[PDB]
Order: structure tokens, then sequence, then C-alpha cells
């Protein structure tokens, strides 16, 4: 939750400020900060949005092109942090340690994503300290509705810049 590093995401729909929990998720925070400082998240979008659930981004450009991320990181979902409204967590595939650059912001309590005995879960590494209204807005933009990409916005919100604050 309330950690130390602060990151500002300036999007085409508004600004979102994050507070990263360096003590509870050291690996996740360092990985995220490295992407931020390298300008990796600049011009990436929230390519997957689900009303009442979450908004996911950090992997595709405005042209819907997948960017080349750095090596995956270990999953820190066992750090006790829960996927409650306002938290930011790492997206990943089947393998628990496959998270790279994609992250999502929970706009509601998504306890089914928390670490459990049957699935390792998704690692929470921070929370939104400002701009939750913006996150909510992003989750409600119109999306496609046919194939496996029906959660992709017609016009994905773009992250114009991401910056670590002083």
């Amino acid at each position: 939750a309330k950690g130390d590093p602060h990151v500002l995401l300036t999007t085409s729909a508004g600004n979102i400020e994050l507070e990263l929990d360096k003590q509870k998720a050291p690996v996740s925070v360092q990985n995220f900060v490295d992407y931020v400082n390298s300008g990796f998240y600049n011009n990436t979008t929230f390519h997957r949005v689900i009303p009442g659930f979450m908004i996911q981004g950090g992997g595709f450009t405005e042209q819907m092109q997948q960017k080349k991320p750095n090596p995956p990181i270990k999953n820190e979902a066992d750090n006790g942090l829960r996927n409650t409204r306002g938290t930011i967590a790492m997206a990943r595939t089947a393998d628990k340690d496959s998270a790279t650059s994609q992250f999502f912001i929970n706009v509601a309590d998504n306890a089914f994503l928390d670490h459990g005995q049957r699935d390792f879960g998704y690692a929470v590494f921070g929370k939104v300290v400002k701009g939750m209204d913006v996150a909510d807005k992003i989750s409600q933009v119109p999306t496609h509705d046919v194939g496996p990409y029906q959660n992709v916005p017609s016009k994905p919100v773009v992250i114009l810049s991401a910056t670590v604050l002083p």
C-alpha cells in the first residue's frame, strides 16, 4: 500500500499517482521503477479494461503493437497484500513467475486474484493515492465485443508519460 516511491502516470484521460510498497514488494517495485525510468511505459496503453473490475496496461503501444519487455520477475503475491480497490498488481500468464511489464489497477475488490492454497495469485505492489476517479473512467470506455479481444477498447487510453516523483 503506502510505501515510498511515487510514480505519476499521465494519461489521455487524466493523471494517476501511485505509491509503491518497497518493503512488501521489493522485486516488483524495482522492476516497475526500472521500466518507468527507461521510458518503457511512455506511449503504452490500457489495452484491457473490464467495467467494475480493473484496467490493465503496460504492454502495447498506441498502434496495438506488443513491446519487448525485460526478463520476468518472481511472484511476490505471498506478501500479504490483497487485490482491493485502488491497488496495483502485476499481470502474468500461466506460470507464477512470468510477470514482466504488464500491470493492472483494481477498481473493485477482486479477492479471487489473491494468493491462496490453489493458485499463487497476483502480486500487489502498491496503491493509487490520487486519480482513482480517472481509473474508474478508463474502465468504462467502449470496447470491442467479438473474439478473444472483446475487452480491448475501441480507443485505448494512452499513458503519455510515466515518471518517478521527487
